């Protein structure tokens, strides 16, 4: 009916939720505005998104708006057990344990679609595309397409076996559920990229709102969020001194940028790697030495990958690294580091999400969260405030695709700027940030209304 | 023939160009790449752009590409005399003096179009849109439209007089010149906004390249440039101690962002104003107190405007200010501050571009560059390296519109991403910034090619 | 031995393996003095936060020949896995995270109770509690009225512990006092206490002020707090730093580190001070300098760093806004008027995190019940910076044990050449390459190429 | 009665003062607090200190507190002629002309001891110790010691010639002047050095206050002052871009620490060299790479020296540097850089205080101020606020010695901490910094009084 680590943690979860709500004015404002109206009454939402305290506040907001939901995490180490307990105790089905196996993970992703009345979900709230991919690959398998062979990875084999179990247990499930989905809201860059791949190949059968690319998501969550929680995760994992140390940051997109500020602000000296010349130029301009990991690996104290790509930190890199160098990843998936390549070496667990890996020559590495997003694995992810900006976009995205589904075609959308502006505006008071108002004449003079939007569609901020 | 302050400054100018070239790899790469093939042979370029050492390197670069140019500055205080002189000494006609009057400014603007063979220019390279407007408003006047009446500013009246003057001396001039322009490239936000007004009204009769919105322009020039050059201007103008002082930055776009960094990085404590809630939330997140000038004026030590709007610092604000508060503008035009409203009071010149204005109660203000761009007025504007990234776009813009004019409609375009990435790429070596190369598998994995472009069309960086 | 759970020892040992690679000072001292055993015969009573870092120190003192008995100097600052690892070696330790006041003082007394019945001969102290216990006890034994009118609950427990000891083994305090060759004192608040003793003629043995080594006060107190303040506030509250206003009370070494901690994490810092010079430094460093009276009502975070008392009062706490976070990183829990909060409704959120509700409904988040939140809510300063602090401790123990007769009953600091050696020992770890003076250069500036490089009272 | 370059420039001097005063709250507040009580009535002060506008404000402050004064520069080139003029217009004897002869210099030093009533000085206010040493050496000569033979330098022969001139002219002048000095204050490290040697050899015949080691003066000059004026100097000189650049700072004392902050704050990436392991460890902990100039020279873009040593940047380093490396000294005071060693290479002057030096292989260097102090050479020295903190120390020292002469032995003393604190208080209000007051209970608790001093004699702050 629910799967959590320990239901007795509910009370603790609840207390922290009391606190988080005072930090999340966006979601609370959505409860005020849409509670009575109940725009999501009739919504049947399967959520796949880090089961944190922040996600719990979102979940309860969705419910206040009329939705029924079933939830699971989008990572095996990112759950906050007391958050999961507190949500479970309300009766909302949740399947999320910090430290679950891969098999369990896919079992749980499946569970979010298994409603008691035997009818399907009609909405997906996704982070990384795992729930979306599960349905769409499932359905194609059910249509006879050969899509469950030649598994590239362990994780992929486990995903396949889970699709096979579901096909056998309830034939027609995927087909039926693919058709039942009114729309999906996608939270993160890696997820959005998967959406665009689908659209480009004509494999997206319903509309998606790209939540990541709201300005109040990508330029806040991905950047400030990582600034807050990257060093947090490293610190809890290792308790290492930042001052005096060299940290190499692989990638200089939004996450990479935030990550560099996280480390720099703590006193580490930051070096950056990149493949995009524009982002690399930014990094240099921002004061950072721009290197390759091939050149910088053997003298780094800390190495962090932020790319969304793969094989960024390889076994060759890790052999060069000096004793006790700290290795971690804060991009969505664990393949940015070649962890699988380290499995034939001697591992000593230090504590949860902290492992000492020993090379033939006696050199040791400290690996965080087994190569999974270390901010959520080693700590608690992004603070409540920033998550409020992200999740308010999520709420608006859900309202759009559920209540105005016919306005949308089978493609990836972003929310309109006036909504983006609304989201930021909701978070200003909380910080005691006083906004100036344009005179009618000033607005005229620069080509806008006093009410906004204030920028052209593709302004970059 | 030419008009500069003092032709004997040429040697100094020349020595600073030898140095400046080592700081502008973008422009020097273009000379190597397009020198022999001479894509601008037959170009007759009228340039209206701050006549600085940086612009001088651009001018020589355009000549090396085959172009013949005639130049003027786009601001009465922004010239560097020794740069103007070095350019005049090569025989290129240049009409720019630091501290020219309004009348002189328009006389020079007109001169850039007066070729010795009596034939019109065929290209414009513009910053602010003054040279473009002149031709266009002049042409309309010639067609009998009533565009020369009810002038709002002293500046508007002198522009009208100059247009009439030219109409009488050489009838048909504006119309024959309008028709002869193959294209215009526009440098800055305020100019680009003017262009969009035109296009919108159907009043753009040729293609325009919006250089401002190149990523390697807006996110570098407008941000990092002002970071370098705002306090530079304030220090040269006032020698005030920064640590311990409170500065108010009005606006938090690309310029306000850089301006804030400029002051903070020098030790001042920075408060920010904004009308855009997303930009305000960025400023609060960046650790700045977000206030209204109404509330903050009376205790500020420094007040700077960066909006490109008008009437941002009013007479009411300046009244509230404390004795010796420094006031400046770094947006494109002198109407952001209500300087006209100060003409009423007792001025005392302190030195070039620094005035002490005394209110009735005896309260004094220090006004910088008479409320015009203080970075260029009180110092020398942005350093060479950043102007190289900015100006390398200009050169590519000219090459496009001059060699491929038939591919463009009467609209505002931006350069393609691959060119933006090229520009960045040409600046990496100068900084010892070494780029990583995607493996074939890696590029496939994220949906790009190893040669780029690496980001979707509207990626915000 | 008393620890939370001896089964944590393996975990503690793994983190010691790691900590050692971060603490080259201590490991160097093992190399230099291990065979020579300068502390052979030393019987050291240690009262210092029983963290992983302190565990590396303890093992270093043992490599040098010492026998030790250890207790923490704060009820919340122990890391149970460190305590366990140390206990597993056979070294007597008495330290549990979350001990009661009564337990604390039982453990402080335990560090002086050796199996053979003979007294300790050295004290390694942090905050002065172990030193005060012996000194106040010995005066009570000599008949002085020093155990009356207790001014706090904690003071009451101390008096009862002293009375309990005098009853069990009469004469213990007098004999232990006389048996102490010397004490080394780690922290500002402890040193302050020593100076008060010396001024009154109540210091009966030499003390090394380890806090005022440049490689301690200008590193530990500053960089240490830079690293660990925000750490403790994040683990306790997971609050967003960006966009928030934090008021730091005090701008000495710790207050300076603390401001950097919060600012570098995104918070906007305002600072209070009583010392005009320190205030001017704050303003020069870019911080708004305010009174808490004025700033209290709009702050999001308020942190005290003074070593003083009654800095954050009931009146301030009344003015604060709902969900304001309140903590202290000075040595003692009286900087904040915690006791004045005791009749209000408290709800525990989790260890060292409490929600306190006022009559009007306004709630505050108090960290570690007003005790050092870096050690309370996280794990204190990182190993590297503590290696600097603890290498000074080792050198100070060696001094007062091996050369006791060269010191009078006063507070001393280590000579500059030892201070420079400590810094030197930590350079390689960071890949910091030092330049060497030419003979002529040295002469030109009035030094030798070997150092010391600065005058006695150079401020750095 | 006065020697200045042009009494005509006096009105302009005054206009400069009006501005500078508003930036020197310390000295001004001194005037409001002590003006009425006239604690320097009866003072007859002989001053020797760079005759700048800042020093003019100091001077007038001394007169406001009742002091009668005669003044000269402590340097032949430091005099700002309109300051002198403004001061001589007061009726105050000033003997200072920018560019004065060495002979004339000593003649002006003598003139500050020649009062028209024929009686002697009773106080010396000194920077560098030339005015103190002149009286003391002269008096040793008049007591018959052989001290005017064996001049080490031709600059010393000017000294000795000048004492014999005065000895011959008015027998006993020196003996009687030495006996009349109540006390002297000293501003600089070199001046203190000389005095402390007098003291060690029983040659110090009166109390001296060492002001250089006040916290509010050593920190304000050395660190905050150089923080404000380093990057400023380098910009005015080269207009180079800081962002993206590597700057090597030689030495990490107070001047080095400020210099590092100046550069990092402007966007440069700072490396640091040191011989002192404590300072080096400070640098690494402040997040700077700690290197030897030997290793870092070939890739530096800016190298600045701050050591106060000699032969810091040698010809061997300069040969290794890349083309267009900028090289400067902010220490003291020439000879940190081996400039002379470069005199055979091709020098091309770019403008005042900026020289291009070319090596045999075409490698050029940009050298600032010929390797002398660049903050004075290319900028305008330290800001007024900075100098206000430092000159307020002189004042308080003067009051202290003049009014409590009896409390002092003939030794060098540092300024009492309560006065150091007083200096700070005097600047707090201008900054808007509000001081908290200890309760009587809090004060006893920590072992001080509510009035301070608040720290022990050797607290390092
Ligand atoms: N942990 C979190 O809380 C969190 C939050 C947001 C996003 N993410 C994840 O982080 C990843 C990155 O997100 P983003 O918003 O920064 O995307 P982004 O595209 O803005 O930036 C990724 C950057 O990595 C660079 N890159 C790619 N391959 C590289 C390589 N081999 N070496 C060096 N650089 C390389 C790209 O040029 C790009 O600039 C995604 O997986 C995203 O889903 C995680
Ligand atoms: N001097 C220079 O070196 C330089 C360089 C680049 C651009 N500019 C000029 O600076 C101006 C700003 O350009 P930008 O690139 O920053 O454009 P931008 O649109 O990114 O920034 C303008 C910002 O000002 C804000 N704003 C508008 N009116 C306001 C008001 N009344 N009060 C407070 N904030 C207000 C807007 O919300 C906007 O975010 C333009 O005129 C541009 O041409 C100057
Ligand atoms: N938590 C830790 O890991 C850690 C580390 C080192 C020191 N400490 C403790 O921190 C405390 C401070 O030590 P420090 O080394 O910074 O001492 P310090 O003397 O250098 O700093 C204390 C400052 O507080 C100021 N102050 C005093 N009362 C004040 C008041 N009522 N309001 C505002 N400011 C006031 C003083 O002027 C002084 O500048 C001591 O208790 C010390 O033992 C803790
Ligand atoms: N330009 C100015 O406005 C200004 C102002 C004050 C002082 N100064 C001058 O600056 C110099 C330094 O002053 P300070 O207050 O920093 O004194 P300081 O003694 O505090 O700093 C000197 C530092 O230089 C280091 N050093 C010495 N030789 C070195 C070498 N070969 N390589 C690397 N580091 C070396 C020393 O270890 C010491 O830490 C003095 O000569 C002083 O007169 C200049
Ligand atoms: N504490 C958190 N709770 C929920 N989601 C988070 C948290 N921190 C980061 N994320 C989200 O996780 C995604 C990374 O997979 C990002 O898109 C981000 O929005
Ligand atoms: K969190
Ligand atoms: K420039
Ligand atoms: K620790």
């Amino acid at each position: 009916s629910m799967v959590v680590k320990d239901i007795s943690l509910a009370d603790w979860g609840r207390k922290e939720l009391d606190i988080a709500e005072t930090e999340m004015p966006g979601l609370m404002a959505a409860r005020e505005e849409f509670g009575k109206s109940q725009p999501l009454k009739g919504a049947r939402i399967s959520g796949s998104l880090h089961m944190t305290i922040q996600t719990a506040v979102l979940i309860e907001t969705l419910k206040v708006l009329g939705a029924e939901v079933r939830w699971a995490s989008c990572n095996i180490f990112s759950t906050q057990d007391h958050a999961a307990a507190a949500i479970a105790a309300t009766g909302t089905p949740v399947f999320a344990v910090k430290g679950e196996t891969l098999e369990e993970y896919w079992t749980y992703t499946d569970q979010i679609f298994q409603w008691p009345d035997g009818e399907p979900s009609n909405m997906i709230l996704d982070d990384g595309g795992d729930a979306t991919m599960y349905i769409l690959i499932g359905a194609r398998a059910e249509a006879g397409e050969d899509v469950l062979s030649n598994p590239q990875s362990e994780e992929e084999e486990v995903l396949f076996a889970q699709i096979k179990k579901r096909m056998a247990a309830t034939p027609g499930f995927f087909t039926k559920q693919r058709a039942a989905i009114k729309g999906v809201t996608e939270e993160t860059t890696t997820g959005v990229n998967r959406l665009y791949q689908l659209q480009k190949k004509g494999l997206l059968p319903f509309p998606a709102i790209n939540v990541n690319d709201s300005v109040t998501k990508s330029k806040f969550d991905n950047k400030y969020g990582c600034k807050e929680s990257l060093v947090d995760g490293i610190r809890r994992g290792t308790d290492v001194m930042m001052a005096g140390k060299v940290a190499v940051v692989c990638g200089y997109g939004d996450v990479g940028k935030g990550s560099a500020q996280s480390l720099a602000g703590a006193g580490a000296r930051v070096k950056v790697t990149e493949v995009d010349p524009i982002c690399a130029l930014q990094a240099a301009m921002d004061g950072f030495e721009v290197v390759t990991l091939d050149d910088a690996a053997s003298t780094a104290d800390i190495v962090v990958t932020t790319t969304g790509n793969k094989d960024v930190i390889t076994i060759d890199h890790m052999r060069k690294m000096k004793d006790m160098c700290i290795v971690g990843n804060i991009g969505h998936f664990d393949n940015e580091i070649q962890v699988a390549a380290l499995r034939n070496l001697k591992w000593t667990n230090v504590k949860p999400q902290v492992d000492l890996i020993e090379f033939p020559d006696g050199k040791r590495l400290i690996l965080l969260s087994e190569g999974r997003l270390l901010n959520l694995g080693n700590a608690t992810g992004h603070p409540s405030f920033v998550m409020s900006a992200s999740f308010t976009n999520q709420v608006l995205g859900q309202i759009e695709l559920f209540t105005r589904t016919d306005a949308y075609k089978n493609e990836v959308y972003v929310l309109p700027k006036h909504l983006d502006e609304k989201v930021a505006r909701l978070h200003l008071d909380k910080l005691g940030a006083k906004l100036t108002v344009l005179s009618e004449e000033q607005a005229a003079y620069i080509g806008v209304t006093p009410q906004g939007p204030f920028k052209s569609e593709h302004y970059r901020y």
